[PDB]
This record gives C-alpha cells, sequence and structure tokens, in this order.
C-alpha cells in the first residue's frame, strides 16, 4: 500500500497558503497568529521546522507583519509579485484557472496563480478528490518550475524578521514535501 503524504501535508499547505493570501490583520486569522505566538504550531507540524518556527513565534508584531506584507505582496506596484505569470515565461492565469475548475475549485475574481491560491488548492485537492495525479501536476507544472526563484526574492525584500523567516520555511516545506510525494509517484 502506498504512502498518501498529503493526508499529512494538507494542513501545511492550507497554513502556508493563507499567510500569502491574506492580509496578516484579517480578524479570520487572529487564532492563527495566536497559534504562532504562543508557539502552538509547532506541536502539530507535519515537518522538523522547530526553530524556523521558534523564530516565528518572537517576530509577531502585527503592524510590522503588516507593512512588511502590503509592500511585498498588494497591488501592481508590489515588491515581489506573488503570481506564477510574472515568474514563468509564457506562463498565463488562465490555463492554471482551467486546471483548477476541472479539478472542481472553488476560484474568485482575483488570478488563480497567486501562490496562496496554488498552496490552498494542495489542501482542497487531499480533501475532495484521481487525488496524486492532481497533485503531481499542481507540483510539477505550476509550482516547483518558478517558486523558489520568487521565493528567494521574497527573503531578499522582506524589511520584517516574519517574512524573512516565512519565505525559507515554504523554501524547506515546499522541497520536502514534494521528495515525500516523488518518492511514492515514480515508486
Ligand atoms: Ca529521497
Ligand atoms: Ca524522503
Ligand atoms: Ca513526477
Ligand atoms: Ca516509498
Ligand atoms: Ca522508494
Amino acid at each position: 500500500s502506498a504512502k498518501d503524504p498529503m493526508n499529512e501535508f494538507s494542513i501545511l499547505c492550507r497554513v502556508l497558503g493563507t499567510l500569502y493570501y491574506r492580509q496578516p490583520q484579517d480578524p479570520l486569522l487572529v487564532p492563527l497568529f495566536t497559534l504562532i505566538r504562543e508557539g502552538k504550531l509547532a506541536q502539530n507540524w507535519p515537518l522538523e521546522q522547530d526553530d524556523l518556527l521558534e523564530r516565528l513565534q518572537k517576530s509577531c508584531d502585527m503592524q510590522q507583519i503588516s507593512t512588511d506584507y502590503n509592500a511585498l505582496f498588494v497591488g501592481e506596484e508590489c515588491r515581489v509579485s506573488p503570481y506564477r505569470s510574472a515568474w514563468q515565461e509564457g506562463a498565463t492565469e488562465a490555463e492554471v484557472r482551467a486546471f483548477l475548475s476541472e479539478r472542481g475549485m472553488p476560484l474568485t475574481d482575483t488570478p488563480a496563480d497567486h501562490i496562496g491560491t496554488l498552496l490552498l488548492a494542495a489542501s482542497w485537492i487531499e480533501d475532495h478528490a484521481d487525488e496524486n495525479e492532481a497533485i503531481e501536476t499542481l507540483f510539477e507544472m505550476y509550482l516547483l518550475p518558478w517558486v523558489g526563484t520568487f521565493l528567494g526574492k521574497v527573503e531578499a525584500h522582506a524589511t520584517s524578521p516574519f517574512w524573512r523567516t516565512l519565505a525559507p520555511l515554504t523554501r524547506d516545506a515546499i522541497a520536502a514535501m514534494w521528495d515525500e510525494l516523488e518518492e511514492e509517484n515514480e515508486e
């Protein structure tokens, strides 16, 4: 019987996708930042990233975090565009939308190739799905080719210790998840 690693990685994808997709000062995120600021996230974390989550715990200044998020990702004049189409040549938003639509994923009027949306789709696909064939295409075609470049620019342009930690935390998490999935994909 094969491994279902997305069974444990679903929550990590939803947590990270939430942090890239939404303004940190959204009242809906208060219980999430309470877990981070209280260090309660590492006990239910499917990776071993204790020292990064500890640095996340000590850097929870919501005004500092909010300012950095807006400078990095908000508007057409942001510091590091969070869309796949800004990083991969030839990439279009329509093809990611269509891929997510055919899996049954509800989308908004904001472009479907946002880094947050791609990560949220990974946990949505884990929860309502052919699931593993959908997971491999999401990562191989719409994440791995470009996300390392984006996350590296995030780390260089983030002025806050929170986003200076989250960017490499995301980088390590995606590569660690991919190794576990590929070991089952190519088994
Ligand atoms: Ca390996
Ligand atoms: Ca491994
Ligand atoms: Ca593969
Ligand atoms: Ca195996
Ligand atoms: Ca093996």
